[PDB]
């Protein structure tokens, strides 16, 4: 599949900065800008709103929605809403929750992780039964979470920071997993992962053994071969995602804010 590239940005409450950094993006060569779904973050789809009125090329996306701040019927109507007036450029990246402190102060039950995976699984149900037109994204690493991507998703995101980083042999397991459950609808999704650091260097050996302290259960080798870390020089970093995509198949690769520029020379690379 061919890559596409997205950037995790952030909209920030209180700061003006938001349609500057969504034309950054564009402008930096990124095919898809995702936001996230967080009490004190800007609402997502207004944000998103906002980042299309700025923009001409990139596709909008969430990434991920908590399913618990969401009723499905309505974020039907929000998702048909995004799509008919973006001219079909928004995608929905769905997911449990996860900040126990954000359902509390939103009066929302933690429940367990079954009920939160559960809610998840009731929300795609609905979407699909109300024939939304947003691609849909499902992101997290449970057993249940990428079953339900195999059954209900256009794009399976995979998570390889849970932080603690999980090597690329794990990730060989929870590739294969999903694609099992996804049997004949395989090839109809698309791979995501989040890429959490990008680290330009021109000693990609000596980084790596020096980041052993912040990560003392892995040798320098597995890090080197982490797919949440990219480091070394653009065309080392290219290489690796070509690899990586033959490897895990990860043709949609997204990385954090703080890294647009760092990543960039990457994406003319490839």
């Amino acid at each position: 599949r061919p890559f596409r590239f997205g950037v995790n940005l952030v909209p920030t409450p209180g700061v003006s900065s938001w349609r500057e950094t969504c034309r950054t993006a564009e402008q930096s060569g990124y095919d898809v800008i995702a936001v996230p779904d967080h009490l004190g973050v800007h609402s997502p789809f207004i944000a998103m709103m906002a980042a299309a009125a700025v923009t001409e090329r990139v596709q909008l996306t969430t990434f991920v929605l908590n399913s618990a701040f969401w009723n499905p019927v309505l974020l039907a109507r929000d998702l048909l809403t995004a799509h008919e007036l973006t001219g079909g450029r928004v995608e929905a990246g769905l997911g449990t929750g996860y900040v126990r402190a954000e359902f509390e102060t939103a009066g929302l039950d933690w429940g367990t992780a079954g009920t939160r995976v559960t809610r998840l699984a009731d929300t795609l149900a609905a979407l699909r039964t109300l024939a939304v037109p947003t691609p849909l994204m499902v992101g997290g690493n449970g057993d249940r979470v990428l079953g339900l991507a195999a059954e209900h998703a256009d794009t399976v995101s995979f998570s390889g920071a849970t932080l603690r980083m999980i090597t690329a042999e794990a990730m060989d397991e929870r590739v294969a997993f999903f694609a099992e459950r996804a049997g004949e609808r395989d090839s109809q999704v698309e791979r995501n992962t989040l890429v959490q650091s990008v680290i330009a260097t021109d000693d990609r050996a000596a980084t790596a053994k020096a980041m052993r302290s912040r990560m003392p259960y892995l040798t320098a080798e597995q890090i080197l071969q982490l797919p949440t870390l990219l480091i070394g020089t653009p065309a080392q970093m290219a290489e690796t995602l070509l690899e990586r995509r033959e490897r895990f198949g990860f043709s949609y690769v997204c990385v954090q804010e703080r890294y647009l520029a760092a990543f960039a020379p990457v994406i003319g690379l490839l």
